[PDB]
């Protein structure tokens, strides 16, 4: 679809069998989701933005469906204020910025 | 144009007559630039991000050109790690997400 930017570009995603709302974020290298207990091994990671760094759990080869488009990649889990879909997954659904 | 997300969507902007590189960021409500000397009056403000809050200088009704597209709106100046063009200006240049 086409998503305008008058409001936060929030969409429904499916991950680990759950539905969630997430921000499509071209300014994020990586995908970061609110605390959830996902099965599997994980690696510790630090990610930063405005204001500093937070500690997260890195899960690899996680499937996520974003408005019916499927993507598979690394998903980070930690105390973020909002679920963020980053470029590592946006590229897989064919997402572009246009103006 | 149409911009893919395999790399960071960095573009050249012109503000206060100076050229800079900035990230087109659908995940930012507001535009935030690294320290610069901008003409005009300003008011202190705080904005938050993934790591917490930073102190910024809010400049209103600033002219900025983003790959030749003109916008006039609020620009925050402060210790951000990267120059970010947020939705308040992306909307003025007609930017949408498409997939
Ligand atoms: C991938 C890890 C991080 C998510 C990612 N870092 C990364 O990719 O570094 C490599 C990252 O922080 N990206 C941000 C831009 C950015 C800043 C610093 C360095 C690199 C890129 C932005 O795209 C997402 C962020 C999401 C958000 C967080 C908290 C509350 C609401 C929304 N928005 C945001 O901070 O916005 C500010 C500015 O406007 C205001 O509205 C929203 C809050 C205010």
């Amino acid at each position: 679809p086409q998503i305008t930017l008058w409001k936060r570009p929030l969409v429904t995603i499916k991950i680990g069998g759950q539905l969630k709302e997430a921000l499509l974020d071209t300014g994020a290298d990586d995908t970061v989701l609110e605390e959830m207990n996902l099965p599997g091994r994980w690696k510790p990671k630090m990610i930063g933005g405005i204001g500093g760094f937070i500690k997260v759990r890195q899960y690899d080869q996680i499937l996520i469906e974003i408005c019916g488009h499927k993507a598979i990649g690394t998903v980070l889990v930690g105390p973020t204020p909002v679920n963020i879909i980053g470029r590592n997954l946006l590229t897989q659904i064919g997402c572009t910025l246009n103006f």
